[PDB]
């Protein structure tokens, strides 16, 4: 037999960037605040898995490839 | 037999970058404050697993590649 | 039998780079706080695995690569 | 007899001025380039004169009074 | 006899000034390029004269008073 | 007789001043570059004089008062 088994993955490319941010800004007064007092997440998987829990107050500004990756890939279970 | 497996991972390319951040700022004021009381993830795989708990109450400001990743590739079982 | 593995892995490359950072600020006022008192995650994997808990209360500025890898790669079982 | 002759000049007078320039300028990339292969005046006066041969390949950016004078007054020839 | 001969001249009187030039000029880019292969002027004046040749590749800004003034003022021939 | 000659000159008179150049520029890059290869001026007066000749390749400039005077003032020629 021949067989042929590809998974893949998070192949990435940016490329050129440069992207300079937040530039001449006059006198500006961030006075920002934050408070929390819950969000409790939760998960229970039995048989199969990957569950991915998150939880965040932030501010939540991205530029480039901000992600929160979790990969699980070609699994497998026989049990013979 | 001739059986081929290939998985892959995370290949990054990023090139260039000059992000030069954030320039000519005449005078501001951050005064920011972060106080949390709560958010408490949690996960109970049993058979299979990769779960992947997170928790912030940051600002959360990405230029390049913030990522949080978390690889689980080409499991198997047998139990023969 | 000719039987070919082949795995993959966290190939990076940048290039370039000369991010400058934040130049050229005249006088500000950081008075920044954090306080914390929860964010208690959890895991219990029990045949697979591979979880990852994870906790910050940062303020979260990232330039380049700021990741948080964890990698788990190909595995296998066979009880035989 | 009462003859009476009397010539002028170049009488200048400017008052005030504080003229400030160029300020508060934010990032800039002057990338100028001169590169001149001819240009090349001539005069031939013979009997009367006061040629003025001039060249350049500047930029020419003047603020106050940039001339560039040149002068011959009340010439006489008798040849008794 | 009571012959009078009063030629003039250049009199100035700016007054004032104050020109600021160019202020406040976010993020710009000149790349400007002067490059000629030309203009060679000439005169040949004889009896009479004061001609004036000039070649110029500039930009030519001029804020006050940019002359490029040449006199030749009350002139005689007799040749008794 | 009461012949009278009076000629005349250049008299200058500025006052105040305070120019204050050019100020409070953030980051730049001039990289200006002359060359030049030609611009041979000439003049031959033969009888009168007081040609001006004159070559530049600069940038050109100029504050208050950026001239090239040359004077040739109430001149005489009788032979007797």
């Amino acid at each position: 037999q021949r067989v042929t088994i590809s998974c893949s993955g998070s192949t990435s490319n940016i490329g050129g960037n440069t992207v300079n941010w937040f530039q001449h800004l006059p006198g500006t007064a961030p006075k920002l605040l934050i408070y929390s007092n819950n969000q409790r997440p939760s998960g229970v998987p039995d048989r199969f898995s990957a569950s991915k829990s998150g939880t965040s107050a932030s501010l939540a500004i991205s530029g480039l490839q901000s992600e929160d990756e979790a990969h699980y890939y070609c699994a497998a279970w026989d049990d013979s």
